[PDB]
């Protein structure tokens, strides 16, 4: 298992575009379009991303395309966020992957306001840094999706996506 294959259980795919669990246009492995109400900004925003028009439909490959643009400049993300690179680079293999997948779902800002989780993570508090990520509403509106990622970082092992 690895960050690629782990998204792609979190977040599924889609080859027209449909809403999110926030009600916001997305298509593929999760690729947020926009947060706008119309459907039209969102075809637009597709059409930018993809480079045509492709009236609301993409293919297969041009979804893991934009995967891989998104997975990557998560990872861009984590390492230019001075909140995020120490935690991050303390942690062991498996537990970056799930620091990866928070930062996917919800934003480098997102994830730098866990300030006492990522301290407690830095300082290898499994257990307590998983009560206190629960503690959110993160949890509260994705739990089996948080559950998988929180196990993830309490036991350093795929256990949860197995
Ligand atoms: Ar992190
Ligand atoms: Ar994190
Ligand atoms: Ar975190
Ligand atoms: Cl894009
Ligand atoms: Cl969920």
């Amino acid at each position: 298992m690895n960050i690629f294959e782990m998204l792609r259980i979190d977040e599924g795919l889609r080859l027209k575009i449909y809403k999110d669990t926030e009600g916001y246009y997305t298509i593929g492995i999760g690729h947020l379009l926009t947060k706008s109400p119309s459907l039209n900004a969102a075809k637009s925003e597709l059409d930018k991303a993809i480079g045509r028009n492709t009236n609301g439909v993409i293919t297969k490959d041009e979804a893991e395309k934009l995967f891989n643009q998104d997975v990557d400049a998560a990872v861009r993300g984590i390492l230019r966020n001075a909140k995020l690179k120490p935690v991050y680079d303390s942690l062991d293999a498996v537990r970056r992957a799930a620091a990866i997948n928070m930062v996917f779902q919800m934003g480098e800002t997102g994830v730098a306001g866990f300030t006492n989780s990522l301290r407690m993570l830095q300082q290898k508090r499994w257990d307590e840094a998983a009560v206190n990520l629960a503690k959110s509403r993160w949890y509260n509106q994705t739990p089996n999706r948080a559950k998988r990622v929180i196990t993830t970082f309490r036991t350093g092992t795929w256990d949860a996506y197995k």
